[PDB]
């Protein structure tokens, strides 16, 4: 659409309000022209047609129920792109400011959130197991960071390298919320999961093991499920990046903390300049270490927490 830039007002998913970024043409759309070149939020309308119609709306206020999903969508895309450029030096996912694009309302009860390899989808939750997922700043930043993985390392979604580009999105995602500073852990999805209880989460990268995903190689899941347990096996990598950030001692070995900023630092190097797309586990160590040893010099600290985590998880 061409018009005017402009910004609006509305309520989130958990009731929030904040403001966004719109087109002025006749309606209101939502479409951002500040970050690059765009970020655009479609209405699927309950079905799977992708991408459905650009949020069009007459008046600029999107206070009505139906409007929630979208308005953080929107919102938390335009965070999370700022992520990108603020911290890292990147222009949108490719590097290049594609626009960015997401559609909500997609399906009926549908409980998930994906990247479809051209734009981010969410579905409603069926109210009971989830509320609309793009209500989760760190589910919008997992969304994106596929697209940010798939035009860097290009990991293939199987296997390996396939729990390692779902931990590179739950860690992206978990910086992502503490880069916003909205109410920040390192529990995955807690803001849309089981809305009736509290203090639960879909992944826990400071304990995966509470939710039942292993949090040692010894107890990687070696079956065909989730393609190779993409899902389960984060949890390894993702124990080991909460190791190095925070600190701690895991199954004897003693990790000291280098922070969040360092973390980021480091795994964003290793994910554009040393993964590829059949990186495993072990090659994913090798790249951490390199990224650390580039960055800070190998007789650093940073290095040697990165060298006790891995070992901590025990990956050599
Ligand atoms: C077993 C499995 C297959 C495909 C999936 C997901 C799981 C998993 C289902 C959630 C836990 C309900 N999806 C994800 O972890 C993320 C969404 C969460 C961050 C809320 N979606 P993607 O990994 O981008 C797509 C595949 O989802
Ligand atoms: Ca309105
Ligand atoms: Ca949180
Ligand atoms: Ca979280
Ligand atoms: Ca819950
Ligand atoms: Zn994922």
């Amino acid at each position: 659409i061409t018009g005017t830039s402009t910004v609006g007002v509305g309520r989130g998913v958990l009731g929030d309000q904040k403001n966004i970024n719109t087109t002025y043409s006749t309606y209101y759309y939502l479409q951002d022209n500040t970050r690059g070149d765009g970020i655009f939020t479609y209405d699927a309308k309950y079905r799977t047609t992708l991408p459905g119609s650009l949020w069009a709306d007459a008046d600029n206020q999107f206070f009505a129920s139906y409007d929630a999903p979208a308005v953080d969508a929107h919102y938390y895309a335009g965070v999370t792109y700022d992520y990108y450029k603020n911290v890292h030096n990147r222009l949108s996912y490719d590097g290049n400011n594609a626009a960015i694009r997401s559609s909500v309302h997609y399906s009926q009860g549908y409980n998930n959130a994906f990247w479809n390899g051209s734009e981010m989808v969410y579905g409603d939750g069926d109210g009971q197991t989830f509320i609309p997922l793009s209500g989760g700043i760190d589910v919008v930043a997992h969304e994106l960071t596929h697209a940010v993985t798939d035009y860097t390392a290009g990991l293939i979604y199987q296997n390996e390298s396939g729990a390692i580009n779902e931990a590179i999105s739950d860690i992206f995602g978990t910086l992502v919320e503490f880069y916003a500073n909205k109410n920040p852990d390192w529990e995955i999805g807690e803001d849309v999961y089981t809305p009736g209880i509290s203090g639960d989460s879909l992944r826990s990268m400071s304990d995966p093991a509470k939710y039942g995903d292993p949090d040692h190689y010894s107890k990687r899941y070696t079956g065909t499920q989730d393609n190779g347990g993409v899902h389960i096996n984060s949890g390894i990598i993702n124990k080991a990046a909460y190791l190095i950030s925070q600190g701690g001692t895991h199954y004897g070995v003693s990790v000291v903390g280098i922070g969040r900023d360092k973390l980021g630092k480091i795994f964003y190097r290793a994910l554009t300049q040393y993964l590829t797309p059949t990186s495993n586990f072990s090659q994913l160590r090798a790249a951490a270490v390199q990224s650390a040893t580039d960055l800070y010099g190998s007789t650093s600290q940073e290095v040697a927490s990165v060298k006790q985590a891995f070992d901590a998880v025990g990956v050599k």
